[PDB]
């Protein structure tokens, strides 16, 4: 693909960039949605695969689409996107962290219920976001946060949980890969019976836990949700769920990101109900779609390979969808 990489070349060469840095303030958005260019890995290196994707600015991502005209003329369709962050393949994961998940871990203290998902092709980057990762990060800072002198009065503890959910069934990855059950009663409440919450002191404990849960969990095939819950005197005060979505390049999987999108964009309208029940995964979360200090991030990850471009094109029009 020589023509196409000298394009890309000479478009990326007259392009100034100003990427994203920490010095950046963190926002805060009841909906934070960003994109996360993972780097060509050796492999595609060594098949020669072409980096179709730029990133200008702190909000802006361009994809660098190959194109052929009737007469066959190569060009480019440089798309653009806009989004809250957008992260390029110099970003770690802390610095990720700081800009998503991390500005929502005292929305839990304040009483209120966080979520985070990372969303994208299979090998775009979402496990190595999150599970290092941001369950670990935000593990950390719940404990450093409720060892302060204001929240170390309320008596808090902490519990976790860890399950994943394929095709419609939710599996404990802390207690065995037991199928547990979702209820939902008369008032709309919902439940997983069978799910244990298990007490944790520290970070190093929560570590164990997510390593312990990650050896059981295609695991590209299925969504995986650690838990961070604040229980007052046994009464939940906070909750933050950390979700680790199936690939999005097969009907189950489709219809349970279709269904997140909506809730999302319920949230995003304040609305006093969500279509919850139109996955397991949202009706387990049917909590964190609603209330006044509910909020939610969105981490689309892409590979930035040339052969990847419609599937990457295919994860930005969903996140682009996400918040309006
Ligand atoms: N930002 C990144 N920097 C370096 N390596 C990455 C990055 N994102 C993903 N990788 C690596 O690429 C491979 C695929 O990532 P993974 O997290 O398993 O993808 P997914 O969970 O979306 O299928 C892994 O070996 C992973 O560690
Ligand atoms: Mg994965």
């Amino acid at each position: 693909n020589w023509e196409f990489a000298r394009m890309i070349k000479e478009f990326r060469a007259t392009l100034e960039c100003h990427p994203l840095t920490m010095t950046d303030p963190i926002e805060e958005h009841r909906i934070c949605v960003c994109v996360r260019k993972r780097p060509l890995n050796k492999q595609e290196l060594a098949k020669k695969e072409i980096d179709v994707i730029s990133i200008p600015s702190k909000c802006l991502l361009l994809v660098h689409e190959p194109k052929l005209k009737v007469d066959l003329t190569k060009y480019l369709e440089n798309q653009a996107f806009c989004f809250d962050f957008a992260f390029d393949e110099t970003a770690s994961n802390e610095v990720v962290y700081r800009f998503t998940a991390r500005p929502l871990v005292q929305t839990i203290f304040e009483g209120g219920k966080a979520t985070c998902f990372a969303y994208g092709q299979t090998g775009s980057g979402k496990t190595h976001t999150m599970g290092k990762g941001i369950y670990a990060m935000a593990s950390r800072d719940v404990f450093l946060l409720k060892n302060q002198p204001c929240y170390r009065k309320l008596g808090l503890e902490v519990y976790v949980t860890f399950f994943e959910i394929y095709n419609g069934k939710l599996f404990d990855l802390l207690n065995k890969k037991a199928k547990l059950r979702v209820l939902e009663d008369g008032k709309q409440q919902v439940q997983v019976v069978g799910l244990q919450e298990h007490l944790v002191n520290s970070a190093d404990d929560v570590i164990k836990m997510i390593d312990m849960g990650s050896a059981c969990r295609n695991s590209s095939r299925s969504h995986a949700c650690f838990q961070i819950i604040l229980r007052a005197k046994g009464r939940m005060h906070g909750k933050f769920s950390l979700v680790d979505l199936a690939g999005n390049e097969g009907a189950e999987i489709n219809k349970s990101l279709l269904a997140l999108k909506e809730c999302i964009r319920a949230l995003g309208q304040n609305k006093a109900h969500t279509p919850f029940r139109e996955s397991k995964l949202t009706q387990v979360l049917r909590d964190s779609f609603i209330g006044e200090n509910s909020r939610t991030c969105m981490i689309a990850t892409i590979s930035p390979g040339i052969s990847s471009c419609e599937y990457t094109l295919n994860t930005l029009r969903y996140a682009d969808r996400v918040k309006e």
